[PDB]
């Protein structure tokens, strides 16, 4: 008969509808003797004044998220409550033998996002026809208010059951490109069947159009995944991506193909998928030597393009069937798209890896550390002639790994050059999406500012016009793909 509750801390955004602060489970249906079940609650001043309404939500489901981010698929009844009350009641012919309690509240117009812009809230007492009953509180109520907030892809959307992989690119002409492997039948790579999805927005993501399968899967082995995007300097928006068996399955000879695509209308329409495997390894490759690797895949999220006109993204590369390591090697095109070289090796026993380019014109790449490597460390590299040729960069260490993909930005903060960068913090583990500042000057990183407590995984971020961040990442055990504006001012100090 003890209560279980759970305070939310997922972010929160200015006019959003049925935010949960604190849910409540009874461990069974209210008893059919019983006729009222009321509920008592605290909330801060700060938070009254940043909503316009509660109410009590009641559902037949436990859900991790908000509930309209399940799109119909939970089942909820609302009960108002004004701001200023702190108690409410039902009858038990209202709860209809359900469980599950939901404290939520609309949100306004605010126009205050600093980290002590946080809502909060407490289930304090619970009481059946005037019985108080006994409560375990297991988590607290902290949601931070950003500028946008929202669950791009989530578990049941469209009928898949999963998303993963996010991808998300500003075009020149301030297009929002949102992707993901829509992961229908399971949370499993390649070689599952999988598509790739989009969204776009052409408001600087306050909405954003439904999801659209751009690359469709056409069954076990036969799947796409891994989104990398640019825009190229002549204006096209490339996609790159793999297809088909999984990774450590790849041979030069059945292999786990690289496609590219192109889009001329801001992403709306994808040229079909052009296969240039041959150009990095396996049966097609020129080079003899690469003829005989066996598998390659770029990294998910961005890719860069220089000032040249250099198109660019890191593959992973598997160069012997010996062993399961991967080497880094940047892989370019100085024509658009219509041939590709490799560069030399990058790094040795590396993974997933992002470029930036530096102010003074060295190309600094972020490699994933994989198999807990030295202490753990984020891997960089530098390169002086435009992504040929690496040197490792130590210089630039002193932030965390635990084994994630992630991105980095080049910002000027304060008349400073610095690199933002995208991480999980929490030691040894994907929980607590984290950004952190390098300033290039002093050669010191920050601390880390968590922006979405909890599990949180692959992360991708675009620079917006207005030098605020898109911030795309997996966020809880059961992956979303949520999108968060912020501004550097309102998280750093």
């Amino acid at each position: 008969q003890e209560v279980t509750m759970w305070g939310d801390s997922h972010g929160v955004a200015p006019n959003q509808m049925y935010r949960t602060l604190v849910k409540v489970a009874l461990s069974e249906s209210l008893p059919p003797d019983a006729k009222q079940i009321r509920i008592g609650f605290s909330l801060p001043k700060e938070t009254e004044e940043k909503v316009t309404a509660l109410y009590l939500l009641v559902s037949d489901s436990l859900a991790v998220r908000d509930l309209p981010d399940y799109k119909g698929r939970v089942s909820y009844d609302s009960f108002p409550i004004s701001k200023e009350d702190r108690t409410t009641a039902l009858s038990a012919d209202s709860v209809a033998g359900r469980r599950f309690f939901y404290l939520a509240a609309d949100i306004g117009p605010v126009a205050s996002f600093s980290r002590s812009d946080t809502l909060t809230a407490r289930v304090e007492e619970l009481a059946v026809d005037g019985r108080p009953l006994p409560l375990k509180e297991l988590s607290p109520a902290s949601r931070r208010l950003y500028r946008e907030y929202e669950a791009l892809f989530v578990p049941g959307d469209g009928g898949s059951r999963n998303y993963r992989i996010p991808a998300i690119l500003k075009t020149a002409n301030g297009t929002l490109i949102a992707m993901a492997d829509r992961r229908k039948y399971n949370q499993t790579d390649l070689p599952e069947d999988i598509d790739i999805v989009m969204r776009r927005s052409t408001d600087g993501g306050k909405s954003w159009s439904d999801p659209r399968i751009i690359v469709q899967g056409e069954g076990r082995n036969h799947g796409f995944g891994d989104v990398a995007l640019v825009q190229t300097q002549a204006g096209k928006l490339l996609m790159i991506f793999v297809g088909g068996v999984g990774l450590w399955q790849s041979t030069p000879d059945r292999p786990q193909r690289t496609y590219i695509s192109g889009s001329r209308d801001e992403g709306l329409t994808w040229s079909p998928p052009r296969d240039i495997t041959h150009f990095i390894f396996g049966k097609d490759c020129a080079d003899p030597g690469r003829s005989r690797w066996l598998a390659s895949f770029c990294a998910s999220g961005q890719g860069l393009v220089l000032p040249s006109g250099r198109i660019m993204f890191v593959a992973a590369i598997r160069e012997s069937g010996q062993e399961y390591v991967l080497n880094n090697y940047v892989l370019y095109s100085d024509d658009e798209g219509d041939t590709w070289q490799l560069s030399d090796c990058a790094y040795r026993r590396g993974d997933e890896a992002k470029l930036s380019l530096m102010p003074d014109g060295r190309v600094l790449m972020s490699i994933r550390n994989q198999g807990r490597q030295e202490s753990r460390q984020r891997f960089f590299a530098l390169s002086s002639d435009d992504g040929l040729t690496w040197e490792r960069a130590k210089q630039f260490e002193g932030i965390h790994d635990p084994g994630c993909n992630g991105a980095m930005l080049q910002v000027k903060r304060n008349g400073r050059d610095q690199v933002l960068h995208s991480l999980p913090l929490g030691p040894d583990g994907r929980r607590d999406g984290a950004v952190y500042l390098f300033d290039h000057t002093s050669g010191r990183w920050s601390a880390p500012v968590v922006v979405n407590s909890g599990s949180s995984a692959y992360s991708d971020m675009t620079l917006l016009a207005d030098g605020t961040i898109g911030y795309f990442v997996e966020e809880d055990d059961e992956i979303s793909l949520v999108f968060i504006r912020f501004v550097l001012d309102d998280l750093f100090d």
